[PDB]
C-alpha cells in the first residue's frame, strides 16, 4: 500500500482534515491495536500545545495510548474526561488511569466527569446537566479542541449491553440499528443517532458538538470494526482518523 | 502506656465494640499514619470473610490502608465506595487506585458511586438517588456489614472548603460549627450533622447508617484530629477504632 495515496483517498472519501494510514505488518487486532497506539501518541505529543483543552475518553484502546504517552512540557493545558462512567465492570476500565496519564503528560491534572453513562430517565439526565457544578465540566467538554476516542462496535459483548442500562426492547433496537458508539453514543451506518430516546438519557459528549472541534481524533482499525468506523466517518464525528492500511483499504473497496 | 488498658477506658468512654490502641513510636503525624495504615491493613486481612460487603472511602490513610492490603483468599465479597466523587483536585485523591487495590485484595472488583460529592441543589440530588441504577449502589453501601474510614478535619486546608462547592455563608457555618467530616458529611463536637441544608445535598452514606453496621471501623490518629475523632465516636458513627497510644491519651484527658 502507498500510505501517502490511501490516505488521500480517505480524505476525499470522507472530507477529513487529514487521514494518518499507518503501517501494521499484519491485518490482527493486536497488532493493529499496538501500532495505531503508539502513532496514536506521538501524533498527541506532535499536536498538543500551550492553551489546548483535549477532550479524552475511556477503553482498551484509549488506556494504551495513554501507557504509550511521552511527558511534554506545554504550559496552561486542561485535560477533561468525555464520556460517563460504569458502576461496575468484571474487567477494569482503566478510566481513571488513563486520563490520568495523559494529564500528567501534559503537565496538569484530570478534570473527571463523575457522573453515570446512563439514567433511567432522561429529565433526571437533564436536570444533573444543568446542576452548575457539572454544566462547567460539559462546558470544558465543549471547549475542548482536541478529542480523543475510538469506536466502539455492537457485537452481543459489548459492554454497554452488558450493564443493565437498557430492557429487551432497547437492546434489540441497537442491536439491529447501531453500527457503533462513540463516547457511549450510538449511530447508524449514515451517522445518525439510532435511538434519541435513549441519546437523551445517555451522559457525555454530544456527537454533534465534536464535528465543531479543531481536531477530532477517531483512533481506530480492525476487520471488527470497518462498519462503526465508516458509520462515525459518514457522519463526519471526526476530521482525523488514524488507521492502519488493511482497515483503510477495506472502507474504500465499498 | 498500658494499651489494652486504655484500649479499655476508650470502650467505655464511647460505647465501643473495640478499640484497638496501636503503638506508635512518635506523635508525628507521618509515623502515627503509618503504623495505624499497617494495623489498618491486617485488621481488615483478619476481619473480612466470605461474602461480606465492604464500604470504603479515599482519602490519603485509606490510599495508605490499600497499599498496606495482602491478598486473602476470600469468596462472594463485594468492595463498594462510600463517598462521593470530585472532579478535580491539584493532588491525586487516589480514589479509583484506593477501591481497586481493596476489591483485588479479596477477590472481587470495585462497585464505584459514579457521582460528585455535592448538587447544587437538593432536589437534583434526590432524583440522582432514586435513579434506579444509583440506588442499587447507596443500596449496597446500606447492606455493607463493614465500613473503613478515617475523619477529615475542618482547617482551611479542607479539600471540601476548596471546590466550589460552598458559599461564603456555608464554609463559615462549617468552619463555626463543625469539627470534622466522614465520606464529606460535616458533624459538630456531638456528633450531630452541622447543617442538614448542606448535608441533603451531599451524596455518600448517610452517618445514621454507620451505626447500623457490625463493624463500622474508624482508623485514626493525629493531635490535628482529636476533636475531629471525639466528634464522631460522640455521635457513635464507629463500633471498632483504630488509634495511635497519643491520640487516645489526648482523647481521655478532656
Amino acid at each position: 500500500e502507498d500510505l501517502d495515496a490511501l490516505g488521500s483517498i480517505l480524505e476525499e472519501k470522507y472530507g477529513l482534515l487529514e487521514a494518518h494510514v499507518v503501517f501494521s505488518p499484519t491485518p490482527d487486532y493486536a497488532g493493529i491495536t499496538h501500532d495505531l497506539s503508539r502513532y496514536g501518541a506521538e501524533y498527541m505529543h506532535e499536536t498538543v500545545k500551550d492553551g489546548d483543552i483535549v477532550g479524552v475518553s475511556w477503553g482498551t484502546t484509549m488506556y494504551q495510548i495513554a501507557q504509550n504517552m511521552q511527558p511534554k512540557q506545554v504550559k496552561g493545558v486542561e485535560v477533561v474526561q468525555l464520556k460517563g462512567g460504569i458502576s461496575h465492570s468484571r474487567v477494569n476500565t482503566y478510566s481513571a488511569e488513563t486520563i490520568q496519564l495523559f494529564a500528567e503528560a501534559f503537565q496538569t491534572m484530570p478534570r473527571y466527569l463523575p457522573l453515570p453513562v446512563v439514567f433511567d430517565n432522561a429529565d433526571v439526565k437533564r436536570m444533573v446537566e444543568k446542576d452548575r457544578h457539572i454544566e462547567r465540566i460539559i462546558e470544558m467538554g465543549k471547549q475542548a479542541n482536541i478529542a480523543l476516542f475510538t469506536v466502539g462496535t455492537v457485537r452481543d459483548e459489548a459492554l454497554l449491553f452488558r450493564l443493565g442500562y437498557f430492557n429487551e426492547e432497547e437492546k434489540a433496537l441497537l442491536k439491529k440499528q447501531a453500527v457503533g458508539d462513540i463516547c457511549s453514543r450510538f449511530f447508524d451506518a449514515k451517522g445518525n443517532i439510532c435511538s434519541s430516546a435513549i441519546n437523551d438519557r445517555t451522559i457525555g459528549v454530544e456527537l454533534q458538538d465534536l464535528r465543531l472541534k479543531e481536531r477530532s481524533i477517531l483512533v481506530a482499525g480492525g476487520s471488527r470494526k470497518v462498519s462503526s468506523i465508516h458509520g462515525a466517518l459518514t457522519g463526519k464525528y471526526a476530521n482525523v482518523l488514524i488507521i492502519d492500511q488493511h482497515t483503510a483499504r477495506a472502507l474504500v473497496n465499498d
